[PDB]
C-alpha cells in the first residue's frame, strides 16, 4: 500500500544518511526543498509527501523512490546554467515518482536489502537503477507540464537534455546521469517538440538560485565541484544578481581561508543593501564566531526580521548563544526547534550541545538518541534512551517519555 | 550636631579607607565580622551610633576605630586569635574606646585631612600614628571585659590575649603596631588578669563560623605573615570537629586557588553532605563550580538554599552565577533588590554593572559603576560617571531626574569636607 512505501522510504532516507555525504547546511536544504515543494504544487496525483536531499558528489545524477524522496548531487549546481534547468530535472524525477516507475518495477520482483543496498552506492562518490525509454518519454512529457504550471522556462529542459548529450554523445563512458536516465536522439527530439508546441516564457532564475550554486561550489568543494574564480569572474560581469553572488561567493571562500577581516569588507555592501537576507545574515555570523566575536553575532540576529519564521536564523542564534556561553538561550530556541522539525539532526546535535553545557545528562542523551536514530543505527539511539530512561525516578513522567519513544524506535526495527 | 559631625566624619573617612586601603571585600567574612561585632555592641551600654566592623589585608597585628562607630582590624588578628573569645576581646576593648569617646574627646585639643592621613597609614602595610593614654586603655579593659562577659565569652580571653602580645614584645626584636597605638605595661595586664580572675569562671567554645573564616582569612587572603600553615592544618585536623571541617576546607580553598578543581571538588564533598545548608561550603562549591564552566550547577544548588531570601552571601553567589551562566537578565532581577536593600555594598554595585553591561544597558551600567566609585570617596569620579548616564537620556526623564539628583547629592557629600 502508500504506507508501507512512506515507511520504505523512511527506511531508505534514514541509511541513506547513515552512511551516504549528505549536506546538512541549512541554507542549501532549505533552497532545494523550496523549489522543489513549488514544483510539486504543480504537479497531479500526488499521493506523498516530498523531500529533496543534497548529496555532496560531483558525478551528475538524480533519482528518486518510494515515499516521494528525491535525491539530487551537488554536480547539478555546475551543470545547470539557469534555475529552469535545475528544476527541469527535479520535475522529471517528480514525475517518476507520481508515475510510481520504481513502484510497477518492484512490483514484477532481501529485497529491500537488495534496493538499498544499489540506492547507497548509486549515492556515494564510491548493479544501478536505469529506466525504461517508456518511463523516461513519460517522465519528461509530464515533467516539462510540472515545470511550466510553475513558472519557469520549459525551454530549459531540452537544452539541458542537448547540453548533456552535446557532452557525452562522444565518450566511451557517460556521466551517470546517462545511464540511470538514457538520452537517445529520440527522446531529445521529442523534448524539444513539446517545448517548442507551448508558450515561450523568458525567466530570470531567482536570486536564491544564484547563491545557492556560490555556496555549494564554495562551502562543499570537493573534487571536480570547486567553484573556480572562472565562474566568478564570469559572474562579475553577468546580470545584478550574479555579480552580488560572484562577491557572496569570494566572501564565503575568504571565510573559508580563516581570512574573516578580508570576509567582512567583502560582504560588507551586500549585507547593507538586504540587512535581512538570510545567505548575508548566515555569512555574518560564521565571519564574527571565527574572530571571537560571539556578541556582535547574537545582537545581529536577535534583531533579524524573520528570526522568529526562519529556521536558518533560529540555527545560527541558538548556535551562536553556544559560541557566546549562553547555553540556556540556545536550548531554549532548539526546544522549540527540535520539535518543529523533527527530521533535522543540526537541530538535534546543536540541542545535544546545549543540554551538555547545562549538565542534564538524560536530555542530552534524548537529543544524541535522535541523532542516531536518524542515520539509521536503531540500537545505538534505544542505548541512549535506555540510559536517559535510567537515570529519571521510576514512575516519573520523563521516564515514560523516554520508554515511549524506545517502542517507538524498537516498533521501526521490527518492520525491517 | 555633634552625634550628625561624627557619623558623616566617619562616613568621610570610611570612604578613603575603602579607596585606598586593601579592604577584604568578602561577603562571608565581612558578614561574620559584623555579626560578631554587632553581639558586641549589642551588649555596649550608651551606644549612640550605629557600628560597622572592617578588615584590612594586613600582616601587622592592629586595630583602631574612629567616629560613626566605626573599628577597623587588621587580617593578622585571626593569625593570633586562638580562641573566638580572644578576637571578641580585641573587638570588645575597640568598641569601648567608641562608646567612650576616647578619639572624639582626644581631638578637641587641614586637621580633618591630618587624622585620615594617620588612620590609612596604620591600615595600609606601608606605615603618624594614634595612641591613647593608659588610663583610656584600661576603661577600654574594663568596660570591654564586661561587654565580653555579657556577650557570652571568656572573660579569662582578654588577659590571654594581652599576656601573648607581651610575649612577642620581648621574645621578638619588632614590637607589634599593636601595642603602639594600644600600650601594654605590666600594669595593664596585671588589672587585667585580676578582673577577669574575679569574673566567674567560664569555658566557651569558640562558633564553627571562627575557625572557617580564620582558615579563608589566612588561606584565601595570604599575605606575608598571615599564611595557612601545614603545621596549623595538620593540628586542626587533631583537635575538636568543628577545626577539622574547618582543616578540610582549608585545604579545599588552597586546591582552589592553585587551580586544582576537581581535587577541591572531592575534598570540600564530605562537609556539603553533612551540612548542605550553610553558606560556607555553599560558597566555595559554586567557586569551583565556574572554575570549571558549570554554571547551571551552582545555579541549581542555589536556587534549592532554605535561607536565599535572607543571607546576602548566597544572594551574591547566585547573581554571580547567573552571569557567568549567561543570563545577566536574572543576575539583574536579583542586584536590583540587592543594591537596594544594601546600599553600602560594593559588591552588589560592581555586579550590577556588570549585569547592566552584558544586557547593553549603558545609562544603568554607568550609573552602577558610579556608586562604586562614591564608595571609594572618588566622587568627582562618580559624577563623571553619571554625568555621561544622564546625557544618554532624554531630558524631562526621570532616568534624567534621579541621575542628575544623585549628582546634586554627591556634590553634597563633596562640599561638607573642603
Ligand atoms: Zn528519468
Ligand atoms: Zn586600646
Amino acid at each position: 500500500s502508500i504506507g508501507q512505501e512512506m515507511q520504505m522510504g523512511d527506511y531508505y532516507v534514514r541509511q541513506l544518511r547513515g552512511s551516504a555525504p549528505l549536506i546538512n547546511d541549512p541554507l542549501l536544504t532549505q533552497y532545494i526543498n523550496s523549489l522543489g515543494m513549488r514544483l510539486v504544487s504543480h504537479a497531479n496525483s500526488v499521493k506523498t509527501p516530498f523531500h529533496f536531499f543534497l548529496i555532496n558528489n560531483d558525478e551528475i545524477n538524480a533519482f528518486a523512490f518510494f515515499g516521494g524522496n528525491v535525491v539530487l548531487h551537488s554536480a547539478l549546481f555546475r551543470y545547470s546554467d539557469n534555475e529552469s534547468q535545475l528544476a527541469s530535472v527535479m520535475a522529471h524525477e517528480i514525475s517518476h515518482v507520481t508515475q510510481r516507475h520504481l513502484a510497477r518495477a518492484m512490483e514484477d520482483q532481501t529485497w529491500v536489502g537488495a534496493l538499498g543496498s544499489i540506492l547507497l552506492a548509486m549515492a556515494s562518490p564510491q548493479g544501478m537503477i536505469s529506466f525504461t525509454q517508456q518511463n523516461e518519454q513519460e517522465a519528461d512529457r509530464i515533467g516539462i507540464q510540472v515545470l511550466q504550471r510553475s513558472g519557469f522556462d520549459p525551454q530549459a529542459m531540452p537544452t539541458f537534455l542537448e547540453k548533456l548529450l552535446d557532452q557525452a554523445r562522444y565518450s566511451s563512458r557517460p556521466p551517470e546521469i546517462l545511464l540511470t536516465h538514457p538520452l537517445p536522439e529520440s527522446r531529445l527530439a521529442d523534448a524539444r517538440n513539446r517545448a517548442n508546441q507551448m508558450r515561450p516564457m523568458v525567466v530570470q532564475s531567482s536570486e536564491d538560485f544564484y547563491l545557492a550554486k556560490a555556496r555549494t561550489l564554495g562551502m562543499y568543494n570537493s573534487g571536480r565541484n570547486q567553484l573556480t574564480s572562472d565562474l566568478l569572474d564570469e559572474w562579475a560581469k553577468g546580470n545584478v544578481r550574479q555579480q552580488r553572488a560572484a562577491q557572496y561567493g569570494r566572501a564565503l571562500q575568504a571565510m573559508e581561508a580563516n581570512k574573516y577581516d578580508e570576509a567582512r569588507k567583502t560582504l560588507q555592501p551586500l549585507l547593507a543593501a538586504e540587512p535581512g537576507n538570510a545567505w548575508y545574515l548566515d555569512l555574518a555570523t560564521d565571519i564574527d564566531l571565527g574572530q571571537n566575536k560571539a556578541n556582535e553575532a547574537i545582537n545581529r540576529l536577535k534583531n533579524a526580521r524573520d528570526l522568529r519564521t526562519n529556521p536558518v536564523l533560529q540555527l545560527n542564534l541558538a548556535n551562536a548563544y553556544l559560541q557566546g556561553g549562553q547555553p540556556q538561550e540556545a536550548a531554549n530556541i532548539l526546544n522549540r526547534y527540535t520539535f518543529n522539525n523533527k527530521d533535522d539532526s543540526n537541530g538535534w546535535d546543536l540541542l545535544a550541545q546545549a543540554e551538555a553545557a547545562l549538565n542534564n545528562r538524560d536530555q542530552e542523551l534524548a537529543a544524541r538518541a535522535e541523532g542516531y536514530a536518524l542515520a539509521g543505527r536503531l540500537d545505538q539511539a534505544i542505548s541512549l534512551l535506555s540510559s536517559a530512561s535510567s537515570q529519571v525516578k521510576l514512575g516519573s513522567l520523563q521516564q515514560a517519555r523516554y520508554d515511549a519513544r524506545i517502542d517507538q524506535l524498537r516498533q521501526l526495527q521490527e518492520r525491517f
